[PDB]
């Protein structure tokens, strides 16, 4: 666990002034790790960070399946690297791997979403931005369709798509099927954003046995409302023509370019899309089209987490809490990428009307229950099982199972874990 200094106590520029080493930081962000990264680089914000302490030297690893080799390397338990991207990891096992940063009561005092990572009262993760869930789209195409107001429950979405698959050349919808992580990013919508309750997700959803059934007082909210969306959007056509073929880095470009309307994606994505091309203006960012009982939600959460691997050297432990603390007050990462920062002291217009909230702690005693029924139902609800969600375009696509059989697939593989918790 930590040394002795924690992350409130950091006076930046003042302490570690006097380390001389290098360490190793490892991230999801293969473009950033280019010098033709359009914005600015891993590079130039080590450029910038060395301005301040220039024998911290810092190795930038980055891997296009971050999620598995992060994990992986995370279990091998050595001291190979100082911070990574913490992954999908049951956060009981915090303490076994990651150095506390401090209390969370301290923590709530200097960061944002300080009870995000945390674990018997320390946060051993940072979030290296604030993401809200919507869908970016391409306001040009939605135009070329003529959509004038932008849909707010399902069936108006599926409308939408109707529209412009009849009356332009967009892909209406873009699954991204081939990268796990975009398919698992659907399950960030299921929770605040379809059901308006912030204590869904670590609450009701692991006390409910059935929770991915149809909602029947209103059906076009709750888990159900989301999957279906995706479901009906690949079996009535509104997708890619090949879902085995999709590709993430040639589609930013495409969407900025007209050729694709819309992906669901969370916020970090817009700034992405805006610069793969020369139309950034006709990105937007946009709403889950889900209504609440008259109201529209969306949630806040952290992008990828900061964590110091605890079997560094004292020395290199101090050296990646200060990189960390620079980057998250004085490098403006989360801006550049789209988000909210993280330093705790108006975004698209489209969500004025939108209620943001963010998940709220289990009760007492509760707050493992939801890793516990994941665990047990393999279901990996908000994790990186994005294979039930690839399992959903598949049988969309080749008909074989409808969206209630689905479901019920899920539910009663859940309704066990959530009687055996
Ligand atoms: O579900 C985990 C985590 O996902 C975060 O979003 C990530 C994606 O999971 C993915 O790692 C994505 O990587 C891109 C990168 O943004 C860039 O496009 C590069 O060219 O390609 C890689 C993929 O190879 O990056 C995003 C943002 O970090 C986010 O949804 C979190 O809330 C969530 O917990
Ligand atoms: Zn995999
Ligand atoms: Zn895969
Ligand atoms: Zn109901
Ligand atoms: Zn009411
Ligand atoms: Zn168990
Ligand atoms: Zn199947
Ligand atoms: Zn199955
Ligand atoms: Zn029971
Ligand atoms: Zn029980």
């Amino acid at each position: 666990n930590k040394t002795g200094i924690t992350y409130p106590e950091i006076k930046l520029g003042e302490t570690g002034k006097d380390i001389k080493t290098t360490i190793t930081f490892m991230n999801n962000r293969t473009d950033m790790n280019l010098d033709t990264y359009p914005g600015k680089n891993w590079k130039s914000y080590i450029e910038d960070f060395n301005k301040m302490y220039p024998n911290i030297t810092v190795k930038v690893q980055t891997d296009s399946n971050y999620a598995d080799s992060a994990l992986t390397r995370l279990q091998a338990n050595n001291d190979s690297w100082d911070i990574m991207m913490i992954p999908a990891v049951d956060k009981s096992e915090f303490s076994n791997y990651f150095v506390p940063y401090g209390e969370t009561s301290e923590m709530e005092k200097v960061i944002k979403l300080a009870d995000e990572k945390a674990y018997d009262g320390q946060t051993y993760g940072i979030a290296n931005n604030g993401v809200t869930a919507g869908i970016v789209y391409n306001k040009k195409v939605f135009e070329e369709a003529g959509i004038k107001e932008l849909p707010k429950t399902p069936e108006e979405f599926q409308a939408d798509l109707k529209l412009i698959k009849e009356k332009t050349k967009a892909v209406p919808l873009y699954t991204n099927f081939v990268e796990d992580w975009a398919m698992g990013a659907w399950d960030q919508y299921i929770a605040g954003n379809a059901t308006g309750d912030p204590k869904f997700m670590n609450q009701v959803l692991p006390t409910t046995k059935e929770p991915f059934k149809k909602d029947a007082s209103a059906p076009d909210t709750h888990p159900y409302a989301v999957y279906k969306t995706l479901y009906d959007a690949v079996a009535n056509g509104y997708t890619e023509e090949d879902y085995s073929t999709t590709d993430w880095e040639s589609s930013k470009g495409k969407m900025n370019n007209g050729e694709i309307a819309t992906m669901v994606l969370g916020a970090w994505a817009v700034p992405q899309m805006k610069q793969a091309g020369d139309h950034p203006d006709d990105i937007g960012y946009m709403p889950f089209p889900i209504t609440v009982d008259g109201k529209q939600y969306a949630t806040i959460a952290g992008d990828y987490s900061y964590g110091i691997n605890k079997n560094i050297s004292k020395e290199k432990q101090e050296a990646s809490m200060i990189f960390v603390k620079w980057m998250t007050e004085d490098s403006g990462f989360a801006k550049n990428e789209g988000g909210i920062p993280i330093k705790a002291d108006e975004t698209y217009e489209t969500f004025s009307d939108v209620e943001l909230i963010t998940d709220a702690p289990a009760k007492e005693g509760q707050e493992d229950l939801l890793a516990n029924v994941n665990s047990d139902s393999e279901l990996g609800i908000n994790n990186g099982n994005g294979k039930k969600i690839q399992d959903i375009v598949v049988d969309a696509a080749n008909r074989t199972r409808t969206i209630d059989q689905i479901m019920d697939e899920w539910n009663q593989k859940w309704a066990k874990a959530v009687e055996d918790n």
